[PDB]
């Protein structure tokens, strides 16, 4: 989940 | 760069 | 930008 | 509901 | 703004 | 009821 | 305001 | 009664 | 009450 | 300009 | 002015 | 009351 | 000023 | 008592 | 929101 | 100038 | 001034 | 008991 | 998002 | 100049 | 407020 | 001049 | 003039 | 008390 | 409003 | 000249 | 006139 | 007090 | 934004 | 010469 | 004002 | 001639 | 002349 | 102020 | 002074 | 006891 | 004449 | 004071 | 602007 | 001549 | 004169 | 005690 | 002013 | 002579 | 781990 | 103006 | 003669 | 990432 | 370097 | 120079 | 005459 | 003055 | 002279 | 003090 | 870039 | 000359 | 002196 | 004891 | 320019 | 001569 | 004769 | 002081 | 000194 | 026990 | 150092 | 153990 | 580092 | 057990 | 440990 | 010199 | 004299 | 002290 | 580091 | 030189 | 003469 | 001390 | 890079 | 001569 | 420990 | 000399 | 001189 | 310790 | 360079 | 002779 | 090292 | 020279 | 001379 | 200290 | 120190 | 000379 | 370095 | 003669 | 260069 | 002979 | 050295 | 005779 | 050391 | 008589 | 010392 | 003649 | 004093 | 004759 959170955040920011 | 550092962060975590 | 933000954010949860 | 908390959230920010 | 906020906030609940 | 309190609330602030 | 807050918390309860 | 309670506290402060 | 919070400050301004 | 930056603030809040 | 903010803002409380 | 501590502030400033 | 300041305070309280 | 307590502090300070 | 504060603050300066 | 810039920038954000 | 203000607190205690 | 501990205090202090 | 912003900003200035 | 400067630092980041 | 400062200063300088 | 400057810039704001 | 300049600021404020 | 402050300022300066 | 400034500057100048 | 200058500059911003 | 001036703001506070 | 503070002050520089 | 500024600049100039 | 070395300048940055 | 100035001092010269 | 030197000057800025 | 030199340009500030 | 000093100045001078 | 405070205290309770 | 105490108490700090 | 320049100067400030 | 500084300066030189 | 006071320059030398 | 010459250092300008 | 206002302050505390 | 400490910080500056 | 000066060396030569 | 060369020179400054 | 993270930071900054 | 004071010179002369 | 020398030379100047 | 950034840095200045 | 610092950084911890 | 000075930066860091 | 022409540059001054 | 320092100026000499 | 200035400056403040 | 102070720097230099 | 600004700087000059 | 200086310099840097 | 504050400030505690 | 201290310290220091 | 300068220059005179 | 000079400087610089 | 110039420059001043 | 500067420098000159 | 404290501060205690 | 590790530090640093 | 102190505070402990 | 523990913390660090 | 110490800590408990 | 815990955190961290 | 991690920064710097 | 610095603060540590 | 200053400075403070 | 400290610098200078 | 730094800067100037 | 200025420079540091 | 120049001006001052 | 000065000076010159 | 400059200034002047 | 002086400048720097 | 530090910061130094 | 100034304060702490 | 004034300063402090 | 500290430095400087 | 131009003076004069 | 003058001093420099 | 700094500075000056 | 007063530096320091 | 002049200088300071 | 410095350079001069 | 300063200075200049 | 001056000033200081 | 430019100017002088 | 000097001047500095 | 410079002016005179 | 009075001049500098 | 440098000029000249 | 002038110059410096 | 300068200087002319 | 004067010359300085 | 020097020369002369 | 001539000057200055 | 030194001309023609 | 010729000029002067 953690891994999803961080690559969500980098393809938006 | 931005989206590669967190995505190594998502990668290692 | 924001808006996106809190969505993606609603998506992950 | 959370999901649902944040898109509203988003829909209004 | 805010009046809309906790309106919304309202329709969640 | 608390849906009628965060409208009174929001009518109000 | 405060009086007003406080009335329509009367009304509410 | 405790919604006389409030509305004297609103007519005070 | 915002609201009428900032146009009594503006007419004051 | 000071009246109508505070007008519109309030507006929006 | 002083006196008509700090009075400004009681009728508002 | 509290209209009245600030009016009395008003008063004195 | 202070004086009275605080003396305005206790006829409040 | 409390406006005999900010009366003197007044009358002292 | 966001948007609308900073469309009316272009509009404004 | 200024004017286009903070709608830019509202449209970004 | 100290000890006029703490014989104050204490005859009106 | 309490003035008589103020009071010594004040002629302490 | 940060590219965008920079991206915005250099067709602006 | 300016604005391939800051383009440049947008493809980077 | 803040124009009738200017215009007083106009008015004494 | 400088009063009318002042003036002007009083109407301004 | 200062003296004057200092009356009207009192005046204003 | 501002009022008075400055006004007597004034008289001094 | 920065327009405006500058016009009215223009204008007086 | 000058005014042309400073009206320029307020088209400009 | 500096003893003039602290007593003048003697008096006043 | 404080009157008196600002007088042995006044009375000192 | 910048070459507008010169362009405007040599066309007065 | 001024107005083409400003619009080089320009058509520089 | 800059053109009035040179003016009075044309016609005074 | 300095009249009209001046004067001249004066039309042009 | 310098009398008059400097009394147009009072007239003229 | 300022067109009271240069009067004064042409005046003296 | 300590001492003395203690010992006051003493003699008190 | 306890006035024995504090007596001690003072004795040694 | 510098006595009474810094006269006037006195009678104006 | 000023007025009065600036007399004495003027009685001084 | 340069190249017209040059003109005017020449028109009157 | 001497017209000619700040005429063609205008033109040149 | 710095032993005079320490002992100044001492005797009005 | 605290004037004593003052008076001592006083006899000993 | 030039006019004039110029006029009076010639009615005194 | 003189005197009609000084008016001249002055009829034409 | 922690070796692991310092060496991705290496590796991208 | 040159021609004109060359041109008054030579019907004097 | 000389009158049409300075005449000639006006001419070319 | 750095030396990209210096890299790209030096290609444009 | 700082690439290199990182790495030794991590080799340590 | 500046490109290679700023390019051998890059390859040391 | 020297007397003379230093009082008609008094009278023209 | 300058007027009565070139009168006592013709008077002298 | 030096002396009777600081004398006076000294009456003054 | 300040009167003492100026007053010594007087009689000194 | 600032190879193209001196090129062009030469091309002008 | 000067354009070549400026080439080669650019050409330099 | 520092060991005189000291030891003065051991005798006062 | 707190006054042994503060002489230790001060023979110390 | 400087070229076009010196022709003009040559050209003139 | 002069002429052909200036030409030659121009075709040189 | 410069003794009773410089009287009068005194009696001026 | 002045005038008794420039009356000893007539009385000695 | 720093041991000299230490050792010191363990005697006392 | 307090004492040796005062004692111990004390020899330490 | 840091391991002599760990060390001798075990050896204390 | 203690002191084992501070040994190997020593031994360590 | 992290690894002996926590491996280190381990041995010992 | 304690032991095999943080010889697997060690081995994990 | 700190030292060496000073010994492997003393080799990298 | 900086290695040797780091150096010997490390064995010092 | 420096001496004397400072030493008046003394008894002064 | 301070008095001390002014007349040995006194002193000594 | 730092060496190869300065070493690279001195075969660069 | 300078080449030699900065290596010598590395060398030492 | 010097020595009585010098001796007034002394005198004066 | 000033007027010491230029007496010595004048005893000297 | 300076040797390379000073080398082309040569073969330019 | 010129460029040989540069020239050697050249090789000495 | 500090003693040690100094000395060797003194034998690099 | 440095560092015999570090020396000597090593040899004090 | 300057190490008279540290020792004075040290037998002061 | 800090007449010590100073005695040294003295001696030093 | 400067041999060409002084070439073409040759060529010239 | 003048140009081969020229000539060989351009042949020189 | 200052002295080798100093040392190396002078063999290369 | 410069050599040898760079080295006594060094020597010195 | 200049020597007394100096010891005259040195006796008044 | 002053008045020594002056009288070694008189002694020298 | 400073006295070896000065005394190798003055032994090299 | 120059070295008798600076050794004197060693002296001195 | 610096014996050595001026040798080569010898050289070339 | 003149390489001579400045062979000399080198072999001086 | 002088040598052949003085030379070459014998060859031509 | 002037040839040969230059070409002396020449072989002396 | 100064005297070196002068007695170097002596022996050229 | 300049020869000896310089070195008795030397001599004396 | 003037006087020997002068002494010098007579004795040589 | 030279020497005469200046050693007369040097007995007065 | 003017009228010694004068004397001096008349004794001379 | 010419003694008597400076000796009166002498005495008179 | 003028008229003092004409008058010992007079007397000595 | 001139001893009345510079006699009078003094009266006069």
């Amino acid at each position: 989940f953690l891994g999803a959170l961080f690559r969500a955040l980098s393809r938006l920011l």
